[PDB]
């Protein structure tokens, strides 16, 4: 039976609004409804793994967990296997896989972070799973971010709280957060972004709605425009929205939406916002590919419907040579030529890199570089070639063009990382210098850029 190299992976995004779920909730598992949906003639094939996030959820994780299996059950004809399940409040994440994928997931992590302080500490945040299937690490990120049309820049700062403290994955790569540790990171959860658009506007923008003209809308999408602006998700992808706004309803239909000030809003109005998403960040040169993106119709208990999302995911096997695991292979090779950082920092610490990938046995630490000063005010590191040849356990070409360098920045005087990025060996050749390039960032902001070339030896 041999090893995939590509799943399907089902995301899933619901803000319950404190009330159970009616008896059926297919629609949501099988991606229809509005917006990019899903093909009938798919209806029958399961996802490899199902990753459900829900918020103001009321449900026991043995309720929940019994409705879930359930569902996917009718579906699928397939009794799915809990990977994980991890609960903060009312937030939680369940991740389910196919049974034959039992024994190809491992080092299962689950992690929690509570947002705010005082006053806006006790119910916003966010959950994750993390694992390896086969080869290849993946993180899931469900959170609840502070709600209100006028606090977007909360939201920000929830979401750099959220990826600096959410601790999944391989503690070993100290120096990296959540946003470099997995081959692919999906997050979602009602991010709770809104339209912004005035008060006065709100029966205009019900009309539009009703058009299915979303354009003048989006355009005022916080979470789109903050993006565009690099104040929140740096190097995230979201699919094209091609649905409804997803809050705020009426209960019980879908006719209405209930956007006017009332006392159990804190006065305050909720204009039809898209806030329901689903985010990803995948390493460069790894096949992901959106296959739906929408909102169901049909599932009218909260004030919110649900939102899905379907990717292929590129997967990668458990590699063994003669040789790696347990030592290196002398066939295998990676050489950095007239490498340099670009920092935005003022410091002026001498700085050394770290090179983290699970084609090496351990990372590796470079030498310092040599500071000068750009033309523009920046500092420039550079590492000539000065940096130390890398030695993969692998000198198969199958696997080591499919591997990864994660790359710190550090400083001397602080051991503590300035900028972090991530170098894809899908190179076009191998035995030749070619460019490489990754932008830095530390806790997700952007601090500089890592470019110079590589030289790959492997054994063909
Ligand atoms: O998040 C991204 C993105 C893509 C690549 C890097 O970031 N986008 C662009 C594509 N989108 C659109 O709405 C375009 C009309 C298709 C949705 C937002």
């Amino acid at each position: 039976q041999p090893e995939p190299d590509m799943i399907t992976i089902f995301i899933g995004t619901w803000n319950m609004g404190n009330a159970p779920p009616p008896k059926k909730i297919t629609s949501w598992f099988l991606s229809k409804g509005q917006g990019k949906t899903r093909d009938d003639s798919a209806d029958y094939i399961p996802h490899d793994i199902y990753v459900i996030g829900t918020q103001e959820d009321p449900l026991s994780e043995k309720e929940w967990l019994e409705i879930l299996k359930h569902s996917l059950q009718e579906i699928t004809s397939v009794t799915f296997k809990t990977v994980a399940i991890h609960t903060l409040w009312n937030i939680r994440i369940v991740v389910l896989a196919k049974p034959e994928h039992e024994n190809r997931i491992s080092h299962i992590c689950t992690d929690n972070v509570k947002t705010g302080i005082a006053n806006t500490l006790g119910n916003k945040g966010a959950v994750g799973v993390s694992f390896m299937f086969n080869g290849t690490s993946l993180g899931f990120v469900n959170s609840h971010l502070t709600s209100g049309s006028e606090k977007k820049l909360r939201r920000n700062q929830n979401y750099m709280n959220i990826l600096r403290f959410l601790a999944l994955g391989d503690k070993k790569l100290s120096p990296f957060n959540i946003t470099h540790r997995f081959t692919h990171l999906f997050w979602f959860g009602d991010l709770n972004y809104r339209v912004d658009l005035p008060t006065w506007e709100a029966e205009t923008i019900i009309q539009k709605i009703k058009q299915q003209q979303y354009a003048d809308l989006l355009s005022h999408d916080q979470l789109l425009t903050e993006r565009r602006e690099q104040k929140v998700f740096l190097h995230f992808e979201e699919e094209e929205i091609t649905f409804a706004p997803t809050y705020r309803f009426e209960r019980l239909t879908r006719d209405k939406y209930a956007y006017t000030k009332q006392k159990a809003t804190g006065m305050k109005y909720n204009l039809p916002s898209w806030c329901d998403r689903v985010l990803w960040k995948s390493y460069p040169l790894v096949h992901v590919v959106c296959q739906s993106y929408g909102s169901t119709s049909d599932i009218m208990t909260s004030d919110h419907s649900p939102v899905f999302a379907t990717f292929e995911a590129g997967v990668t096997s458990q590699f063994v040579s003669k040789n790696g695991p347990g030592t290196v292979d002398s066939q295998g090779q990676i050489e950095f030529l007239r490498c340099y950082a670009t920092l935005k920092t003022k410091s002026q610490t001498k700085f050394y890199l770290e090179f983290h990938s699970s084609c090496l046995e351990s990372f590796v630490k470079s030498q310092e570089g040599e500071n000068e000063e750009g033309s523009e005010g920046e500092l420039v590191v550079k590492f000539g070639e000065t940096l130390p040849k890398l030695k993969p356990i692998i000198s198969d070409p199958e696997y080591l063009l499919d591997q990864h360098i994660l790359i710190s920045i550090k400083s001397s005087d602080s051991d503590e990382s300035y900028g972090e990025g991530c170098i894809a060996l899908r190179l076009e050749a191998t035995e030749t210098q070619l460019p490489i390039y990754t932008p830095l960032t530390h806790h997700g902001e952007l601090t500089g850029h890592f470019q110079g070339e590589i030289k790959l030896q492997t054994s063909q």
